[PDB]
Order: structure tokens, then C-alpha cells, then sequence
């Protein structure tokens, strides 16, 4: 069965060995699927990001197929570009664009963002989601961990391991995926859901940028999901540090009824996003500038 999956994925990925032009690998991250390394292009000296995933060490396994198939040619400014994919031994390697700024998680847990920087993040994410949702792609794992920055402060979306597709024939998904604290109520309740679950998850990420952590973060994962499922929409601990414009924006995000929840296209015109500053305003938040 292992060799059967190697042959199939082989027909999808690009032929050859990336080690022939890549040099000096070094781990900078690790996810549920695999590890992430910085590699140097031997010919030029430019840096890229490589995602190594051992085939005989995964659960669903077919989600490795998901990221590669769905995002093989996808191009967007606010989405981490996937250059090439290779089958190296028993591992799936994916060469992606390298975002030197690192993850947003390092920022929300060490420093505090102003509403200018928060709006800039939400604007970039909503720009990516609006295009993704329009083409029927749902991320289903939106959180500060999945958000990366460039060295000049541009925000991009990554980690499409849990992504899925919807259409006219099949408008709803049913799978239970994502990270517990960022999951939408209708997703936990095992109800047929759509792209609206990304909007809720984005609402939780706003709480991250304000409070530093998602709601019920101290509670066990299984316990927290029950709370999201049963209780009213989670509120900000630091509501007093939040302008009424951000509050109203958040109230359009954290709606239990998915039909009442605002879409990515609607939120792009929300008055709060008019406070979004340039990418240069996010630069002082990064670790090398503190």
C-alpha cells in the first residue's frame, strides 16, 4: 500500500531530484504533515523554503495529495506560492517561496499590535480568501500559525494541508479538520459547511492579535470544542483596548449562524479595513526589529 501511494504521487510531482540544485538545508519549522527547511539555490544563492513530508508517517496521507493537486499552479499575492514538488525517496518535497519575516504567531505572543497593523493583516487575508472562496477552495485551518510575513511586511497565507474544494454539485464539506480552538461551531457540530468556516477562524485570529491567544486556550482541546459548539460567540478579554470599529468588524466574523456571517467579499468593504496601513507598518513587529 505504501508503494502504491508512491507511484500515484509520482505521476503528479515534477521529475528529477531537487538536491541537484539545492544546498545547505536547515530546519526552521515543523507541522503535522512534515518539516520545513531553508535551502540555498546553488546557482544563484537565493533562499527558498522546502517542505519535507515522509509518506510512511502520515495519518490521512491523501491530504498530501490535496495540497499538491489543488495548489499546484495557484498564484496570488497574499498566498505562499508553490514552485515545484518532488518525490525524494519515501518523502514528498515541496519547494515554496521563502518568507523571511516568519510566522504571525511569534508576533502575537511576544508583542502587541495596533489596529493599523491588525487591519493590514485582515485585509491581506480577506483578499486571499475572497479569491479562494470564489474558486471554491476552503482553507479550513486559518490561524496565526498559518500566516507568514515577508521581510518588508507583506502578509501571505500558507499551510493548505487541510484545504478542500466545493462546487455547484457539492457546495458543502463534512470532514472534521483544522485546529480545535479555531474551529467554527457548525464544523464541530458536524453540519455540512462551506467557506464560512474560514471567516469564523479569521475572527478567532483577530482575538489572537488582541488578547495574545484564542479563547479557551487553557482548556483541553476536546473540552474547548464543546464550549465553542454550545456557548455564545467568544468575547475579547481586552475589549476596553479595542476601538468600536474593530468590535463591529469582529461581530460580523464571530456569528454562530453561518448564513448571517459576512462573506470575504462583503468584509473587504468594511469601514475597519480603511485603517489598514502599508506593509512597512508591520516591519517593526518582526523579531529582527525589536
Amino acid at each position: 500500500s505504501h508503494e502504491q501511494f508512491r507511484a500515484a504521487l509520482q505521476l503528479v510531482v515534477d521529475p528529477g531530484d531537487p538536491r541537484s540544485y539545492l544546498d545547505n538545508f536547515i530546519k526552521i519549522g515543523e507541522g503535522s504533515t512534515g518539516i520545513v527547511c531553508i535551502a540555498t539555490v546553488r546557482s544563484s544563492g537565493k533562499l527558498v523554503a522546502v517542505k519535507k513530508m515522509d509518506l510512511r508517517k502520515q495519518q490521512r496521507r491523501e491530504l498530501l495529495f490535496n495540497e499538491v493537486v489543488i495548489m499546484r499552479d495557484y498564484q496570488h499575492e497574499n498566498v505562499v506560492e508553490m514552485y515545484n514538488s518532488y518525490l525524494v525517496g519515501d518523502e514528498l518535497w515541496v519547494v515554496m517561496e521563502f518568507l523571511e519575516g516568519g510566522a504571525l504567531t511569534d508576533i502575537v505572543t511576544h508583542t502587541r499590535m495596533n489596529e493599523e497593523q491588525i487591519a493590514a493583516v485582515c485585509l491581506a487575508v480577506l483578499q486571499a480568501l475572497s479569491v479562494l472562496h470564489a474558486q471554491g477552495v476552503i482553507h479550513r485551518d486559518i490561524k496565526s500559525d498559518s500566516i507568514l510575513l515577508t521581510h518588508d511586511g507583506r502578509v501571505k497565507l500558507s499551510d493548505f494541508g487541510f484545504c478542500a474544494q466545493v462546487s455547484k454539485e457539492v457546495p458543502r464539506r463534512k470532514s472534521l479538520v483544522g485546529t480545535p480552538y479555531w474551529m467554527a461551531p457548525e464544523l464541530i457540530s458536524r453540519l455540512p459547511y462551506g467557506p464560512e468556516v474560514d471567516i469564523w477562524s479569521l475572527g478567532i485570529m483577530v482575538i489572537e492579535m488582541v488578547d495574545g491567544e484564542p479563547p479557551y486556550f487553557n482548556e483541553p482541546p476536546l473540552k474547548a470544542m464543546k464550549m465553542i459548539r454550545d456557548n455564545l460567540p467568544p468575547r475579547l478579554k481586552n475589549l476596553h483596548k479595542v476601538s468600536p470599529s474593530l468590535k463591529g468588524f469582529l461581530d460580523r466574523l464571530l456569528v454562530r449562524d453561518p448564513a448571517q456571517r459576512a462573506t470575504a467579499a462583503e468584509l473587504l468593504k468594511h469601514p475597519f479595513l480603511a485603517k489598514a496601513g502599508p506593509p512597512a507598518s508591520i516591519v517593526p513587529l518582526m523579531r529582527q526589529n525589536r
